[PDB]
């Protein structure tokens, strides 16, 4: 149930724009390719099987889909924890990319993490 989800994980979880997943939380500006501070989870509100895969896909209008590394996760527990997610290629200063969740039920299902991301070479 969202309330005993919420109850595993307080204060950590934010919104997906699917009412059936929530995620961890990104930060708004990353450097390229460096490690995430906070490793990407994916939670399933509804019932998702074990094993259940979990892949995740960056882009904007300048770019149909942006390099990732280690994008792929299994749902456990009705958590699926990336490892090591890494975004490699780069929006730049002016842009940022949407950040989109597949999950492999049967169908699948989408859903988009609740804020743009901003990777440079830099970082902030
Ligand atoms: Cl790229
Ligand atoms: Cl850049």
């Amino acid at each position: 149930s969202m309330v005993e989800v919420l109850a595993d994980h307080p204060g950590e979880l934010v919104r997906t724009d699917s009412p059936n997943f929530l995620s961890s939380v990104l930060p708004t500006h990353w450097r390229s390719n460096k490690t995430l501070p906070i490793a990407f989870k994916v939670v399933a509100l509804g019932d998702v099987p074990d094993g259940t895969l979990v892949t995740v896909m960056a882009g904007n209008d300048e770019n149909y889909s942006a390099e990732l590394r280690n994008a792929t996760a299994a749902m456990k527990n009705q958590v699926a924890r990336f490892n090591d997610l890494r975004f490699v290629g780069r929006s730049g200063r002016g842009k940022s990319f949407t950040l989109t969740i597949t999950v492999f039920t049967n169908p699948p299902q989408v859903a988009t993490y609740h804020r743009a991301i901003k990777i440079t070479v830099d970082g902030p």
